[PDB]
């Protein structure tokens, strides 16, 4: 029988290089009475404001706090702090790698079990020279990738849809192909570029107008087929009971920081499976603490059946405080294997793989 | 590092003796490959039904079943039999009974870990003589029980209101009154009882009328500033949306089993939580097994703020199969400490306290 | 540190000629205590009701008034005086026009400060002879034109979707086409007319019923891809949030003077902005004085993104009271430079360019 | 006619004294080509956030910017970053403060002028000791304070109650009474509290649950006679627009900072003079250089109708780096005199009076 307090924390203010370049990120260490250590990491979507948060206002939070009593915590940490979701989580997922390596579960173990080994990974079709991206889809068809996401609106119309065309006549269905226009149409206008687009039937189109118009995109929903997916329209449960209400999308993306963590994703995906909205992972961030807490919950979550991407393709991650890498291959996450989080952080992988600040 | 599958199960219809008799229990073993022992009891709300749904129907499902993968399963039970929850909920039951034990952590921890310690117990006053019931108050009060459930629309209105005047009169606030009119009232020439009673600002009135109504139930919860309770109008997560899009109810009574088990149970709180409705966990069955289960449940499920009551406190379950019952007192239940359900059954406990059919 | 008030106005009764003819105008000249002297116009949408208005119902408030004062004035002019939208605004644009002067500022300045120097300009293509609109079409392109808007529901059905056909065939979307049936349509049949026309894309298509039929311009949005434009449906800010309510329009037309002047206008668009609806400028007046106080309103008015077109292009003003002109070239006007309104008036220019009754 | 670019800014991050202690506060200064200084303040409601947003994100962005154009900048502001609406607003009162300098205006002037002088100030009824409090009061109204708002859900219901009594029995309408229950009461048993102090016609009750529960807000409304006044509900223009439309609130609080801003604020009021909903000017941040904002911007939004407070008056601001304090007087703020923001700050005001770092 396994009971255990946390003991002391450590944050660290970490540079990462990537290249497409320098990007900032807060670790967390937590560790037990009984020596156990765990990992958490605070991924915005400003890092000085979670590295506070932590330092001065959670710090009294977590000390002492018992490690069974993770959901305890976060009801503690969000009667005492409003609205720092990214540094709560990284609380959540180190406590959550401890309660696992303490008694030989994962955290996909301890959020109900596996439902899944491998998540679908989007590969982002971005190039402002199509015939690169499209020798890109040549290759990875034939390999295993099938979900592919365009995005869309960048170029002139008429070009986006004889790219479309020319996808849709090599591929057909044996690719899963999403439209995205980063919330650039305007509720004025959307619908005519929206239905051009339709008639190629993406498997889904994300977001295409700004968070407020729930309207414009319940009109989207009811005059097409295609599902609409919202992201910036849905970050956590109570956006989500709204977009049910007014039937504003037909599926969303799930922030694991934006909705406040592990926990909050799959209360949010209970309501949303209820109202018959598949999930999407969004936009994971590369940093592999961050991502081992995202695959886990993947997982561990049935109805995000949509696969994942990551934060920004375009600039890789290049060195990381992993012992060992989360590896992807053929067009999906490998879900690591192993208790807790199912990674391993050393001093020197941490202090020779990240300058620290 | 802890996996392990299902190795054989026993299906034990037992009858246990009440006193007001008796009554039959369906009780489930679960054994693993490595050893490990785990409990579950259907408990209804006809014993045939579910004991041939184990024996025959779920039994393939079971065998060989990776007990980490408790929603996996669950999963595929519901895909391949439609609507024994109960049955449904036994295996689920034992195989988080079996999980926790190999781990050292109790069901409470494997659903997000404990928020509480105690369980307040609710004591119904249905007694015809009255002053029996005020007796009962008169020493229940000073030991601490504070919640009391009168049953109301059983005697004349006129007798229900001076009951309920002479209760406010000498306890006043210092009692948690709820009433319960058990469906008897018809939406025809419901709001004048319902009014009367609502002057004496009860904690909530329990499902005034029969599960169809739920106009009638938005109507009277729109007239009354006492919160109406759902019960028969609320089984599982369907109906809550239903009953939020309706704003039918302001807090629903949670069935582990009507809902079909425990993960099934905090996926129903998740969206109540988020509409602000509180749960109230219901009739529980006084059989060991499934108490314990429903325990672990409430112990782990924030949102079931309301307390809880024994499925029918005037016939009293006399001999159970457990070592230890699990215990109440002052006006709470104690929820039983240690891995797994947090109980124990021996073959001398289970054939020496029913008689095996 | 400025400050001043009102010390004198002088009303004037203009007359004005153009060419398709007479026009009446009136025209406020303001003075204040410190010597600085602004204009208004007081445009219909009869002259002698907007010049009885000032003469006796509004020059007790206007007198003695502080000009930095400016929306506590109009609220003092819409309690003593209800629905003359159109001397009101007359008043305000000459007292925006004076702190300007006083300042160093424009109009548009004192208004949030410019957020365009041009406005796109709408060519009515209203000729009976289409194949005349056409040759102008055929050297306004190339100059720079993009916004044409056609006159429908004049010419039979057909002839108006050869004509269509025929614009699409040679310029494509490299015009920006609006269609405007002038009200002249009813519910009862107007939605084979309306999709008929949707397949050319139009930029928008402007009321084409009259202001009752909110449901039926509703029904229209719904239905059809191309963006509904109220113009008679929208006069103020109440109309707009009935317009929003019903979702009975895409885009609305702003009218100074039906709103009652710039700074309601402004707060009109402030609803239509949030409400993702954009403002189009309407129909401008011709004289110069209210002329400079649209295009300083719309220059500083982020929302209204459609352009403009001048009240009847088909009748020139032929001599104004200006000593320079607004200006327009290749499709825009220019916003004019300069403080207030950014115009002069002399005595010999008022004098020797109208007929003063 | 005056047209400049902001050439330097200065950030800095400073240590106040209070008396309940030490706050942390960012200030910006930024300079004008023609030498003009105006200062702007980022008042939280974590300070290296603000911080780092002004010094990295948003300097390249203010650095050339034209002074006459503050609406062009925000929503250059709002579309490279998002959501620091703090830092931003700092950079607006800025450019407004310099812009005033420059004209000899005022930033009310700037927002179309003054409407009134004076601002009620709401007086704080919050200590546990009533007795304290009535002693205060008894000296204040004669006084001229009129306006109080008393923290409700504190003390026992009975207690506030027999409370309420005495207020009304003494003072009867001679006073301004609001209740707020600091989002304390949960929708589950809210409206019997409610409708106990309905009886006593406080002028509003603020927010009585947390900002998720519209409906069970607009059940509120619905209910009583009293209004209730959105806070943590209405945030911005699109959550009035929600409030509106759902009818969740009678009146509500607009927070500079929260909204986005002073021309933010403004757009907000229009559509709430629209809908009848009047405002609150909330809790204002007694650093004077976010408060000189504040109160112009109340100034001259005349919806703006039920008076403020500050931010937390059981802790003042002990000393500060304006050469003179923003005044109250008889319960009211006196609205500084003089352009911009009608304050000044010299080297040695700001270096003398807070700890810099
Ligand atoms: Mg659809
Ligand atoms: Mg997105
Ligand atoms: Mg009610
Ligand atoms: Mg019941
Ligand atoms: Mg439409
Ligand atoms: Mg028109
Ligand atoms: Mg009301
Ligand atoms: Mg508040």
């Amino acid at each position: 029988s396994w009971d255990s307090v946390v003991e002391r924390i450590r944050i660290f203010l970490v540079e990462s290089p990537i290249k497409m370049g320098s990007v900032k990120r807060v670790l967390l260490e937590v560790t037990s009475a009984d020596g156990i250590v765990g990992w958490g990491e605070a991924a915005p979507w400003t890092p000085e404001a979670a590295f506070s948060a932590l330092d001065i206002y959670l710090r009294p939070l977590i000390l002492g706090a018992p490690i069974k009593r993770v959901r305890e915590l976060m009801a503690r940490m969000d009667k005492m702090l409003v609205g720092h979701g990214e540094a709560k989580a990284a609380v959540e997922m180190a406590l959550l790698d401890i309660l696992g390596k303490a008694t030989g579960l994962s955290v996909a173990d301890l959020l109900g079990g596996r439902v899944r080994d491998r998540i679908p990974l989007s590969f982002s079709i971005a190039d402002p020279d199509f015939d690169a991206d499209l020798e890109r889809m040549r290759a990875m068809v034939p390999a295993g990738h099938t979900v592919f996401k365009m995005k869309t609106g960048v170029k002139p119309h008429a070009e986006e849809l004889r790219i479309l065309e020319t996808m849709r006549g090599e591929f057909g269905e044996r690719i899963d192909l999403r439209l995205d226009f980063n919330q650039a149409l305007t509720p004025f206008g959307a619908m005519k570029i929206l239905r051009d687009v339709d008639a190629f039937r993406p498997t889904f189109i994300e977001q295409p107008v700004p968070r407020r118009h729930l309207d414009a995109m319940a009109g989207f929903a009811a005059a097409l087929d295609t599902p609409i997916l919202a992201d910036e329209s849905c970050f956590d449960a109570v956006d989500l009971m709204e977009v049910v209400r007014r039937q504003a999308a037909d599926a969303i993306s799930v922030k694991i920081m934006k909705c406040g963590g592990l926990m909050k994703a799959q209360s949010l995906m209970a309501i949303a499976d209820t109202a018959g909205l598949p999930g999407y992972g969004g936009t994971l961030w590369e940093g592999g603490i961050a991502l081992a807490a995202g695959t886990q919950l993947i997982a561990a979550t049935p109805g995000i059946s949509l696969g994942c991407e990551f934060y920004m393709p375009h600039h890789v991650l290049t060195e990381d405080v992993l012992e060992e890498r989360i590896a992807n291959s053929a067009g999906h996450v490998i879900v690591p294997d192993g208790p807790g989080l199912g990674i391993s952080i050393s001093e020197a992988s941490l202090r020779g793989n990240a300058k620290i600040l």
